[PDB]
């Protein structure tokens, strides 16, 4: 029983409620500016539950912010309860330096069906969130309220890219398997408790802003303009940061400065 309502209050909707084009842009233009992400609960050790009323409780009633699992079942609710016919994806983190040649399909995103077409959909990205839906058409290039992204497709994947600093730029790579609730589950619980998790040993945090996106990563605030970089020197000032300038909650404050100490994200 998803409250759709409430949902769109968190977000501050107040557009038409169908299932159009126009509606799944709007939704995903402010969702990601309403919502941050952030991995605060992994961070200090606390479960994350991905079950429809825990969502509810901790994202709409209790203000909070998640990390893809949680942002995109949340988003995959709301559009099946305006009418969407909407499907589960994963893909892999290309987004970075990984250690692996391969790395694991820990992220999630959704694919949309609009009158025969396909888009994606996918309000949870932690490197770099996407401001609207994109059709999945290799090549092509589309724009958004921000960057402009494209989806290349290689041998038995597609690749998800966005154009920063005059770059095209890899943020995950995805094929169209299907992907349930209990698939999630368990990349969830993987992400949220393997000591060998990066959602474990340091900060994580977005969101998204009509003129800007704000990125921290640790010590590392940028504020990408449609670049200013901070260092932030102190769990306090680390903590002031998130809460005051990223809008995110953090439940227990000595616990949080005590964990920034242990991973010695400020050290």
């Amino acid at each position: 029983p998803f409250d759709l309502d409430a949902y769109l209050a968190r977000i501050g909707y107040t557009g038409p409620r169908n299932a159009s084009l126009d509606t799944l842009k709007a939704l995903h233009f402010a969702h990601p500016q309403a919502i941050p992400f952030e991995n605060i609960d992994p961070f200090l050790g606390r479960p994350v539950r991905l079950d429809l009323a825990a969502l509810q409780d901790k994202i709409v009633l209790g203000g909070r912010g998640g990390y893809c699992f949680e942002h995109n079942l949340l988003f995959m609710h709301a559009l099946k309860a305006l009418g969407f016919e909407v499907g589960g994806l994963a893909a892999r983190v290309l987004w970075g330096q990984s250690e692996d040649a391969i790395t694991a399909r820990s992220h999630m995103l959704l694919r949309v069906e609009l009158d025969g077409r396909t888009y994606i959909a996918d309000v949870g990205f932690g490197g770099l969130t996407l401001t609207a839906p994109l059709l999945l058409e290799p090549g092509r290039e589309q724009k958004t309220p921000h960057e402009p992204f494209r989806i290349v497709e290689a041998d038995d994947h597609f690749r998800l890219q966005a154009a920063i600093g005059g770059d095209w730029r890899s943020l995950y790579r995805f094929d169209l398997q299907p992907q349930y609730e209990v698939d999630y589950s368990v990349t969830n619980y993987f992400l949220s408790t393997s000591p060998t998790s990066h959602f474990l040993s340091s900060v994580i945090a977005a969101r998204a802003a009509p003129d800007r996106r704000y990125a921290l990563r640790g010590n590392r605030l940028s504020i990408h303009h449609l670049t200013e970089q901070t260092e932030i020197a102190t769990a306090a000032d680390l903590a002031d940061t998130l809460q005051g300038l990223l809008g995110i909650i953090i439940p227990d404050r000595t616990a949080f400065e005590a964990k920034v100490r242990e991973t010695k994200i400020v050290e």
